[PDB]
């Protein structure tokens, strides 16, 4: 008994535009004391990079970026040329750990090899104005004007308050004054240097104040979310996610700045054991990359790194990598590929309500859905009105169960090495011009391509 619901498309009902570069990864700074992760010789990270998008943005970042520090005479130590750094569950200080020109060689090196620009962190938080322009220098020298995006100048500066890296009185009147002093002592050796910030956790009374302050110093405005959790809550909408979405929309609205989602996943502390590694957070992720860019965010950075549990891509250089589940989210988007955002509208969904369904026109001018089927319950039929096309094909996102930790697939296959995929299994869509009908199981993605 599925819940038959209908969707109705509006090609004059026209929305954002998504960017080639819309996709996105974040890892760790500290993964940078290891110039074999970054680097050349990894092409088996570089290829899953390339399946998530020809275009893309490598953010490094977070936590450690406090506790990472730069030296242009050093080495790296024995334990770091086998570091693999996952996300930073934020309990305690991050271990110190150094930057060497070889990590930021490697680092060009592997870019290159990717098509993908970087957002590079700097230490705000223990580091010096001098120590940051040194390594800005060194960075902009090496990756390039046009692969470099922007530096960072802190993570999560609104919660240096709470973790010890600032007094409890810090507040955006002090970060703006620690960023003035940072941006002018870089701009000294890097005039070319671009910014983005601020970079935050959650503090959306920070964006437009920064935007303003900053307005002729900065690229485009930052901020991160996390969904934290069980499994069904991470498929429902939450206070946090209306609040970030807000926040997008305020920085959209009052400044003409673009917005970027520089760091997220779904759960905080490092992710979920049996949440964020499982086939949920694939339609979590897929549906967020939609949800934001019909909110108008020119990109997004899923966070990961080591074996964390909300990893896209989990693995080291000795041992190889693998796509977890999320990544197949992902891959859905990136199969869409980039264009505009059509109006879609469901109705009869009371049953159904956390169904989503996106709809785009491609650059190549061919209309494609983006159906999220996160009701873990209930099978849907979708109605499908308002696409005239001769034909159409799915490629469906599927695992046995919303909690399974593998099994996943995308158009009939699992990713393999080095992010190789191609689709197996693609199924006609069920009707004709202006009347298609497909089915859904409960807990399924499915993208739909149009003649
Ligand atoms: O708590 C987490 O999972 C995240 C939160 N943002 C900072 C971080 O990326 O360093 C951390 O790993």
């Amino acid at each position: 008994s599925p819940v038959r619901v209908g969707l109705s498309v509006d090609a004059s009902a026209l929305g954002h535009t998504i960017p080639p570069d819309y996709t996105g990864l974040s890892y760790e700074q500290a993964q940078m004391a290891n110039p074999n992760y970054f680097s050349g010789a990894n092409t088996q990270l570089a290829g899953f990079l390339r399946t998530l998008g020809r275009q893309g943005v490598l953010r490094i970042g977070g936590n450690t970026s406090e506790y990472t520090f730069w030296n242009r005479h050093a080495k790296p130590t024995a334990a770091d040329e086998h570091l693999a750094a996952g996300p930073d569950k934020g309990h305690h200080a991050a271990a110190r750990e150094v930057i060497t020109p070889e990590a930021v060689n490697n680092l060009s090196e592997f870019l290159d090899k990717t098509g993908w620009k970087l957002i590079y962190g700097l230490n705000l938080g223990k580091g010096t104005p001098e120590n940051a322009a040194d390594e800005a220098a060194y960075v902009m020298e090496t990756i390039g004007a046009d692969r470099l995006l922007a530096f960072q100048l802190g993570n999560e500066p609104d919660l240096f308050y709470r973790n010890g890296i600032r007094p409890a009185s810090y507040d955006f009147a002090a970060y703006a004054g620690d960023w003035q002093r940072f941006f002018t002592a870089i701009r000294k050796r890097v005039p070319n240097a671009p910014f983005a910030g601020p970079d935050t956790a959650y503090n959306t009374k920070w964006l437009v104040p920064f935007a303003d302050k900053f307005k002729h110093d900065v690229k485009f405005i930052s901020s991160h979310y996390y969904a934290e959790m069980t499994i069904e809550r991470l498929m429902k909408p939450n206070p946090r996610l209306l609040g970030e979405t807000a926040g997008l929309k305020q920085v959209e609205a009052d400044t003409g700045l673009p917005f970027r989602l520089t760091e997220t996943n779904s759960c905080y502390q490092g992710g979920k054991q049996g949440v964020s590694d499982t086939f949920a957070a694939a339609l979590w992720a897929g549906d967020l990359m939609y949800q934001q860019a019909a909110a108008g965010s020119t990109g997004i950075n899923f966070h990961g790194g080591g074996y964390g549990w909300y990893t896209p891509v989990a693995g080291t250089p000795e041992d190889g990598f693998i796509a977890r589940p999320e990544y197949y989210g992902m891959l859905l988007f990136a199969q869409a590929g980039a264009g505009q955002l059509l109006g879609a509208k469901l109705t009869d969904n009371s049953a159904a309500p956390l169904l989503t369904a996106y709809a785009l026109r491609g650059t190549d001018g061919r209309t494609r859905i983006a159906l999220f089927n996160k009701n873990l319950d209930a099978d849907v039929e979708v109605a499908i009105s308002g696409v005239a096309s001769p034909s159409g094909t799915v490629l469906r996102l599927e695992a046995p169960r919303a909690d399974d930790t593998t099994d996943v697939t995308f158009g009939g296959a699992p990713v393999g090495a080095s992010g190789s995929w191609s689709p197996l299994v693609q199924e006609y869509v069920p009707g004709h011009s202006g009347q298609f009908v497909l089915h859904m199981r409960k807990a399924s993605g499915a993208l739909l391509e149009f003649a």
